[PDB]
């Protein structure tokens, strides 16, 4: 590895935050677009942001005007010719990043790398016409570049190994953390991040529960930084919903990757999210606490529980059974007794549904023996597999989907999903944890009740349920 | 409160709905950018109100103040006179946003804006116009003076207000108003696609004559008319566009699909009645539908009996009403011959025997069938056949539409009743076939075909449930 | 009776469909509106039967006969003598429409207009065209000369009397002709689909190396070429675009649905031997593949005991013949260790070890295959494994074209016999094969992978309770 002299196209966000992480690393910056004023203001920006940083003594003042000096301003292409490494960050679009690249091609050397922050476009597409296709390379970083840990660093179809593993080491040496993917739709973290957004779409369709009930179980029990809705709400629902329809359609339109109509409403009506001031909330009124359940008297107190195993507690004639994706209803018509089904993980947010044929006492029983064990009670309605576990499953399910169909390592996965969206396990780590056997039933009850095949569990999931079988 | 109705676009539907404004009172704008199409119009709305006179539904006197009561303009900033605009122009999605940011600022900030489309989004359209709450769909069948239903359609930020101002007016005008959201088909042309579409897979697998298919449907079932006769009088052509148009609005969702055998009626001009051709040659006499000669007397069962579960055995036979599974499935199964009926209420029976059938055996089914006053029809051995299938997948549909929020029960059922002339509301008509009995159809179909199309809906589950608690 | 032929179009099946009907002794008028290219289509017709007159394959007078019935015209009124027209332009629809129109003013009533099209509808053709009922599709094969099959295509409007001319014509041109509606993929396109597929799924998930999806299906199946290496011999975009354009055309069935992995090759320009590179590097030669190494005479089984048929115990261990479960399902279900085998009439048999079994018991399996005197060729643990997998594919897809009513079981058997020169017609060999067992599979590979695209067609499962009696 010898990377000197880095080149970055575009002045945009992504540009001008993957110039200010090259640089602050040693790296000559040659920082290219054609207009001279958009140079001026994103390398203004970059002043001002890392002179903060020193003010809150969070950098040296002898490494920021070090990074500063390194960031050279550049207008002629042809200046470009003495990068060992090139990141394209500007326009979108397939046709204008083939003319880039073709004329990069020119321009450069034939061992400078050649590489995009694209997250959209396929590599093997962009280095299809170009001379040394072998150098061609994904490097997608992530908003904001100097703040997230994770790249991603993509292979097409001509990308030769040791690119990748030039690639791998200079971001290491940049204090990230790279992953490694071939040149699929969505990559890694867009791709297995997918259903966090769509179970949530779903469930509001259905009026299941509340936004923030959705939110507040996914966050404050499932342990996710932030809830789907409100997050898409700040990613803004046009980004979010134009990420989702890409997938889907470079799936040739797979129905685990649907989009909703109730996104879809958001997006052509312009309510698309905080930026706007409105989408699935308002972001004019301040955010609100979801309450839960007020406490249950000592009088209400069960005569008798015990703890079963396989997610039962059995409460006087009420069991409370964790979801394996059948309705409180359906069991409790099977049983001939009341039940009431729970959606919980480690945090204190807990969801439940009552069978309609639950007597109230019978409910109000099971409600306070959990809210006795620190829990907050959201009742929601009888819905198969929930919240939490209906969108974790999913979730574990195109991870391991992504890694049967050789996309990237288990460990890049796991690690991808840790860095690049804050997921409080890796997927993969998550579904032995949970066990393979539990996510494997609850996905072909969900699959039975939906007959949809969004809810097939993929043969990978068969494969580890059936291996972990075999240690019981 | 609304005085002059402005009704934008000269078409067939623009045509009934301005003669349903006038005659109820309303000074109707219309507006065309042809002027001579303006004309073209009117004169078609005089020449069907002097067939109504003659019969005694309308004096000549309120004949024609209703005939002057129609406006004809061609400039469109003279509109500001209008309470409500009622728009059945192009089906396009510029068309639409280019009219309505212009009426943004000639009518007044308060004036309804309303759409007839079939297609289109209404969320789509009320996105950059000035006061968003004012724009909604008010969707007429043809033809609209005929047709007793409007579906008012919400956008994202319709208000209620606007909502009830537009089912107040619609109820003045002798209709009957339904609410839902602006989701595709919205309604009516959602909850139907199955009537169509059942048919066509029976036909492409050749399961029975188009005929017969009508038949079971019509005098079977009860429905006025047959759906493969009925897209012929719709049009092949505005049919096949309708499914297209909901299949591909729901991201290509199979229980949407299209057929292939009617895309070629369509893209080989046999259009229907129309074009004289489609499904059926209307240049020529239609021969009435058959029905099988009746068996002798020396024919005749030994012993009927009545068993549970929909099974009457009559001699070393048995007639099955269809779960979904096929005579031959069943006549192996049980070891005994099977004959598997498909009836509702009406006169009409379809039958099929198990291949594994003696001759004789089924024509005890015959005639114990005769003798009951039915006419029968004897088609393939298709799993569902050709009535509790359809009907099942219709029922199926409505149970989505409410699941997912579409409307309310009450108005699913008034929209198919109105809308499409169905003779039970199917949420209804669910109820008293059985929840219990549409899912095990529904499951066996869904079985025997491995598709996603067949798939009980969650909320059919649900009612299954409850109905096995009764 | 036919005389004159005209051929519309100059590229490579404009010159087989001429020099064809040429040399079966029909006058031939070559159009193009080009003539620099109607020249250089006939220097490769003079090239071609001229290096056969040296070859010995021809004789002089035969060969100078031939070549004197090709008449180059470049005015479409000179193709007004011309008993039938076979078209092979451009395959944009509009230009066809066009040409066609124009073709049926120039030629008498009777003429018939024929397009070797094997992607745009007869009865779109066939439309706003004179007497359309002459209209038909004559599907020929690359290269026209060689290839035996002629699929004859109706349109919707296509008359019985015209299939018979075309069928009759084309068997006097030492062909097959076989008919068919015009359907997406006809009969060839279509049912060969899975071939394919199949292969594209296995290396999408690393089951085995190219050459061991090739050595599988041509020494083990018996087709003359595995899907791999012949998609690199049609062009890996010629073959994708077949795959999309079918795909396409049955609004998005999941059974033809492309492959990530064949698009990035076509996307990456590596388009097979024409290109140099594709699945296989062409510009290197390639090694056979060698199959496992002897086990030694130390692991020879204690006793062999043929146990139900598909089950065969060694000792230890369980060979299991592929029924679409995995050698580990069958594992710990059976609690012994269990090796799949997918294995046909070749000498090469592919084979998975279940992840439980200790490497010993896995080798006595395999030495005892070796001593039936087999290829072992190690693969992944996969459903349904390679052969039994893409054929059942196979065999599913012409009982679907044959229940829709797409063309007659010995047509769509002799079609792929003599089209892509498969080793059995997939319905005798679904026959031959037994129904139910090819039922079983799909059935397992539908329940492991939860998809639409592994289900059972309606047909399958009535010859396979049609199978249960005897
Ligand atoms: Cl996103
Ligand atoms: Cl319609
Ligand atoms: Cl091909």
């Amino acid at each position: 590895l010898n990377v000197q002299t880095v080149a970055v196209i575009g002045s945009g966000t992504m540009g001008a935050g993957i110039a200010e992480v090259a640089a602050s690393h040693g790296h000559q910056v040659l920082l290219y677009d054609i207009s001279a004023e958009a140079l001026t203001r994103a390398i203004d920006g970059i002043h001002a942001r890392l002179n903060s940083r020193v003010t809150r003594g969070k950098l040296t003042a002898e490494t920021c005007e070090r990074t500063l000096k390194r960031l050279i301003p550049v207008t002629d292409i042809h200046a470009l010719a003495a990068a060992d490494l090139v990141i394209e960050a500007a326009s979108e679009r397939l046709e204008v990043k083939k003319a880039l690249f073709a004329q990069l091609a020119e321009v450069c050397p034939p061992q400078t790398l050649l590489t995009t922050n694209t997250s959209s476009i396929s590599i093997t597409a962009i280095a299809a016409e170009i001379k040394n296709p072998e150098r061609v390379a994904g490097l997608h970083f992530f908003n904001p570049a100097p703040v997230m840990k994770l790249v991603e660093v993509v292979s097409g179809l001509a990308t030769a190994a040791e690119v990748v593993e030039q690639l791998c080491e200079l971001t290491l040496s940049w204090g990230k953390q790279p992953v490694r993917c071939h040149s699929t739709p969505g990559f890694i973290v867009n791709r297995v991040a997918r259903p966090y957004y769509s179970e949530a779409w779903r469930a509001l369709e259905e009026q299941v529960a509340a936004p923030e009930v959705i939110d507040a179980a996914l966050r404050d029990g499932a342990g996710f930084p932030m809830g789907p809705l409100e997050l898409t709400d700040l990613i803004g629902q046009d980004v979010n919903f134009a990420v989702t329809c890409s997938v889907f359609n470079a799936f040739w339109q797979e129905r685990r990757f649907l989009p909703s109509l109730v996104q879809q409403e958001l997006v052509i009506g312009g309510r698309l999210g905080k930026k706007s001031g409105l989408g699935v909330y308002d972001w004019r009124a301040e955010r609100e606490a979801v309450v839960g359940l007020e406490a249950v008297s000592d009088s209400f107190s069960p005569m008798k529980v015990e703890k079963k195993s396989d997610g039962v507690t059995e409460i006087d004639d009420v069991l409370l059974i964790e979801t394996q994706g059948e309705t409180a209803q359906a069991l409790a018509i099977r049983l001939a007794r009341p039940v009431v089904v729970i959606d919980k993980m480690a945090g204190k947010v807990v969801t439940i549904a009552a069978a309609a044929v639950n007597p109230d006492s019978a409910t109000r029983k099971a409600i306070y023996y959990l809210q006795q064990q620190g829990k907050t009670v959201l009742q929601i309605a009888d819905y198969p597999g929930m919240l939490i576990w209906r969108t974790v499953a999913m979730i574990i399910n195109e991870a391991l989907d992504a890694l049967q169909k050789g996309v990237a390592s288990e460990q890049d996965i796991d690690t991808a999903m840790r860095l690049g969206v804050n997921y409080p396990y890796g997927p993969l780590a998550w579904g032995a944890q949970l066990g393979w056997q539990r996510i494997l039933r609850l996905l072909e009850n969900l699959q039975h009740h939906y007959g949809e095949e969004r809810y097939r569990p993929c043969s990978l999931l068969r494969q580890r349920a059936l291996l972990e079988s075999g240690y019981e």
